[PDB]
């Protein structure tokens, strides 16, 4: 279904200038990182795929640069959930199972902004809370009492 083409490292902030930090090995949080801290801003190793809903055609995997993790969407209980998984770089995404790692990168080129829609859970988008120091998650109500819009810089 998808084959790896290349990876590129990006800084990422949400539209309210929160960045990501790895709060614990399986949870990203979003916060305004101000002044100096011990807390280290997350960068993304964005792996671009080629194919061999509302889903637009830059399929990508999102690697948490320097932590050897990739974002995934899976069901937890009965609810779609964003999680972080220890995973190596995947050359082939060729199963429903592996599609958990794929998001469609949706750029608004005019505006320089980006949304990320799950391939495994179409209609679900990576989101942050309006409040700082809360988990990064997924929502089927993007940008409705959450933030699902980002600015990436390479």
């Amino acid at each position: 279904a998808f084959r790896y083409t290349r990876s590129q490292s990006f800084d990422i902030f949400d539209i309210n200038q929160k960045c990501f930090v790895l709060e614990s090995p399986t949870q990203l949080v979003a916060l305004h990182l101000q002044g100096p801290s011990s807390s280290q801003k997350v960068r993304l190793n964005i792996a671009l795929y080629r194919p061999r809903a509302g889903t637009g055609q830059m399929p990508v995997a999102l690697g948490i640069k320097g932590y050897k993790l990739y974002m995934s969407c899976v069901m937890s209980g009965t609810e779609p959930t964003l999680q972080l998984e220890e995973a190596d770089v995947m050359r082939d995404i060729d199963s429903v199972e592996l599609t958990r790692f794929i998001f469609y990168r949706l750029d608004s080129p005019a505006e320089g902004t980006t949304r990320f829609e799950s391939a495994a859970f179409p209609g679900w988008f990576i989101c942050t809370s309006l409040q700082p120091r809360q988990p990064v998650g997924i929502t089927n109500q993007p940008d409705q009492v959450n933030i699902a819009t980002y600015k990436l810089s390479g």
